[PDB]
């Protein structure tokens, strides 16, 4: 009931397919999502985004809370998962999940090792939404709905700087993206 998620192209977003992840701000709004990992830990992987305008990142791929419907509407629920082409580094999965609070920062960091399906508690921190970010383009949201007698955050994704890195964390101003279909690339 809720509306389509649309690429650059104007197309509907779908679900299971390749997405690239695009800052909707070039030049200094950097470029694309990836996995990445932190200099002191190997797994699981963290969600970065690339400095250079150039680099559209490691593509994405949603999947619906129910696997039924093919299209990803706002604010519904989902996951997502990065689609590594480069064998895994891990055995973690490389699916988005919220991390426990970083006390050091003030901030709830996105991150990996996130679980594909079953709604519900055991899952909570898996599941997202998409928003439009007001003019142009879309932000990410953490509020799930999976379980209804559960107390969540909830909160616009915006990025920050840390360690030289840029990673995803909550905040009150979520940073917009726009989507690439992978293969209408090269």
């Amino acid at each position: 009931k809720n509306e389509p998620v649309l690429d650059i192209d104007g197309e509907e977003l779908r679900a299971g397919e390749q997405y690239y992840v695009v800052s909707a701000i070039w030049g200094p709004g950097g470029g694309g999502l990836a996995l990445g990992r932190l200099t002191d830990q190997k797994c699981p992987e963290i969600v970065v985004q690339r400095r250079s305008d150039s680099d559209y990142g490691t593509p994405v791929i949603f999947h619906n809370l129910d696997t039924k419907d093919d299209i990803v509407r706002l604010s519904t629920d989902f996951n997502v998962e990065f689609v590594p082409i480069r064998d895994r580094l891990c055995l973690t999965s490389t699916v988005w999940k919220i991390d426990d609070y970083d006390t050091s920062t003030g901030k709830w960091w996105v991150t990996t090792d996130g679980v594909k399906g079953n709604p519900g508690p055991h899952t909570l921190q898996s599941w997202f939404k998409i928003e439009k970010s007001g003019n142009f383009g879309y932000k990410f949201n953490f509020c799930p709905s999976v379980c209804e007698s559960c107390i969540t955050l909830c909160g616009d994704i915006g990025r920050y700087g840390h360690d030289g890195q840029i990673r995803l964390a909550l905040a009150e101003s979520g940073w917009p993206f726009v989507f690439q279909k992978a293969s209408s690339t090269i």
